[PDB]
């Protein structure tokens, strides 16, 4: 298919994105925090990014590929060398930076949150991931792996995810054109499912705008999709770029997408 995207290198695209963010009621403080991370990241990796033909210097680019190619190995090398004491923010943290206020969480999680160890360390040591105690507990309660029954029926898994979030007293604020796309992967070895990739979806007149932190040490990417179908397919291609693995469970808030 075709991907229309921006890495938010230019200030005009950033301004554009900020407007759309502000229009959807995202806290202006969190928008600034997100934008500073974007600039701070871009500044750090500019010499690498500028050698990537697929990264736009201004406006949106286009490529007939399943994913935008990035020099993931060199980007990670540069991060580790310059910031050796902690990790960059990831998909979960970034998504949360923008969507935490649209999630209700009323239960402290004291289950198995081992999958978030890196994330939690970043939240403690990286200014880009600063969150209040309440928001950190929400983060853990929302993203901790969900117990699964090793079933390969996506519908059944989706229902277990929904049920588990209910048991954790998690709910989504209603009447919003902004929603979170959670790409769950099943891990039979640990009898659970966990959010392998995530990003925020915003419906506009042009279609749908998807925002994400491509991965830790990886670039930020904003993509313009025609419909939700392309968003689902995008998340799939991102999760399936990783021989005998279970298909992902792509959730749109608490509903199978
Ligand atoms: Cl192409
Ligand atoms: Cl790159
Ligand atoms: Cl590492
Ligand atoms: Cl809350
Ligand atoms: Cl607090
Ligand atoms: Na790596």
């Amino acid at each position: 298919n075709k991907l229309i995207y921006s890495n938010m290198i230019d200030k005009k695209t950033q301004n554009s994105v900020k407007e759309i963010l502000k229009e959807n009621k995202i806290n202006e403080k969190d928008i600034d925090t997100f934008i500073k991370a974007v600039n701070n990241y871009n500044k750090l990796q500019v010499k690498i990014l500028q050698n990537n033909i697929n990264i736009s210097k201004s406006g949106y680019s286009s490529i007939n590929a399943k994913q935008v190619p990035y020099n993931l190995e060199k980007l990670q090398d540069n991060w580790v060398k310059k910031f050796p004491d902690y990790m960059d923010v990831n998909c979960r943290i970034t998504a949360f930076r923008l969507f935490k206020d649209f999630i209700n969480s009323n239960k402290k999680f004291t289950g198995d949150s081992i999958d978030l160890n890196v994330d939690l360390d970043t939240i403690m040591n990286n200014k880009d991931a600063k969150f209040s105690t309440k928001d950190v507990e929400k983060f853990i309660n929302f993203f901790s792996a969900i117990p699964a029954k090793d079933t390969d029926d996506t519908i059944k898994i989706a229902e277990q995810i929904k049920n588990e979030w209910k048991k954790r007293k998690i709910s989504f604020k209603n009447n919003k054109n902004i929603y979170i796309i959670n790409g769950f992967l099943r891990y039979p070895e640990t009898k659970n499912v966990f959010i392998g990739h995530t990003g925020i979806c915003i419906k506009t007149k042009n279609g749908i705008l998807f925002l994400e932190k491509y991965g830790v040490t990886s670039p930020y990417q904003v993509t313009k999709f025609k419909n939700k179908e392309d968003v689902k397919n995008y998340m799939f291609n991102r999760l399936k770029m990783s021989i005998e693995l279970p298909d992902p469970i792509i959730m749109e808030n608490d509903k199978l997408m």
